[PDB]
């Protein structure tokens, strides 16, 4: 009976009929603008220990792919920078668009990328993700923009089993991924309280969004858009354009890690 | 798997361990004392209009048991009062005790009764009820104390259906039934803020809480006790005591309509 998609009639535009915290105080995303997002010098390094992250699978959800994660302990935790004490890493997945000109979620002074990764981690404090996603500071998510460029070696992985998870549904086992590979050198930052970006848009999640993009090449990035949104046997809708645009600001600041 | 009830490990003590809300600043239910209730003389008359009413089923959901009504349409709708626009009662159930003594959820004055009637309706500006519940005015629970005395003749049909409902999952075809019924003949009331009071305990509720109790008799309650909390074949565990003990007001004012 309920469903939600980024298509002319169950699209962002629609989302509110379903779920009116899309007309929200908190929403994401947003534009960054860089001339108004000012450094504050009292926000903490970023700190990322991903060394022992253990991925288990991949999965066509019908809107992304998502490779989830053992997130039973504290193999794979972000901590520091704006948050208050430890997030465990659930699952990551991206954003894309049916060009290269277009696909990220947030925007830098309205420029926007090809794609926007989102590493997806929940306060331990309470106890599980169920208990995190209902609390104003239950989720972090970590988000990194892809520009087209050369080659992302630690992506290829993702890429090479995609051809598996074509439609909604399908899933793959997935071990040893590295996501440290997905990581840009520089972990300077922007910061601000917001949602997710699907429905059901709660207003849950630090929002840690990093000034450096990654590469990827033109081809890696194609794969992503041979997916189906589609379940098996049903008309192909291919998987392009699954980003929400900028929302809102309102009376919110985006503080920056970095001059 | 999660489980709550009523019971030494698993009941209202326990249940902050997976609905934190439970120490939530506007939990129902709560003791009326009456030297403290004041009288609000701009409350309003209130409205029921149950005279299309139309009942479909009767069932036992392994905590209570409830009576459900089409909310599709306007049959059935609590207005004015303390309320702003419209709200379609879904369905109603009891809380009754193993005693006459004990029971209800309220109390007035650490008063008990031997049950608690519990009228529910949602906001129809919310659409379903599945959204009302998420809503701070997404719910009014018309709530009606049960004493023992003479028998309820408005009454008799639902404990009539009861021995075929017996266990958690049974349920019943039940048409036709009048909830004008049981109603007492004063609709003079206390209001307040509050909470749904079992799991999970969502804040969304404007109780209403009738001063005139309606008189059931000694047997007519004594038939809800021979329920089951369990399904069919699992150890027997009588239907007694589903009840919620008063909850600190902390900073909410109980008005009253009447002096
Ligand atoms: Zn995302
Ligand atoms: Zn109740």
């Amino acid at each position: 009976s309920h469903h939600w998609g980024y298509g002319k009639h169950n699209g962002p535009e629609h989302w509110h009929k379903d779920f009116p915290i899309a007309k929200g105080e908190r929403q994401s995303p947003v534009d960054i603008d860089t001339h108004t997002a000012k450094y504050d010098p009292s926000l903490k390094p970023l700190s990322v220990s991903y060394d022992q992250a253990t991925s288990l699978r991949i999965l066509n959800n019908g809107h992304a792919f998502n490779v989830e994660f053992d997130d039973s302990q504290d193999k794979a935790v972000l901590k520091g920078g704006p948050l208050d004490g430890t997030y465990r890493l659930i699952q990551f997945h991206f954003h894309w668009g049916s060009l290269d000109g277009q696909g990220s979620e947030h925007t830098v002074d309205k420029k926007k990328y090809a794609a926007e990764l989102h590493l997806v981690h929940w306060n331990t404090k309470y106890g599980d993700f169920g208990k995190a996603v209902q609390q104003p500071d239950g989720l972090a998510v970590l988000g990194i923009f892809l520009k087209v460029g050369s080659a992302k070696p630690g992506l290829q992985k993702v890429v090479d089993v995609l051809d598996s998870i074509k439609t909604k549904g399908k899933s793959a086992d997935f071990t040893n991924f590295d996501p440290r590979g997905l990581l840009p050198e520089s972990l300077d930052y922007w910061t601000y309280p917001g949602s997710l970006t699907t429905p059901p848009l709660l207003e849950c999640v630090t929002w840690i969004v990093l000034k450096e993009p990654i590469s990827v090449s033109s081809e890696q990035v194609l794969k992503f858009r041979k997916l189906n949104f589609n379940g098996e046997g049903e008309p192909e809708e291919l998987m392009v354009d699954n980003w929400r645009p900028a929302q809102p600001l309102k009376n919110r600041q985006i503080k920056a890690s970095f001059k």
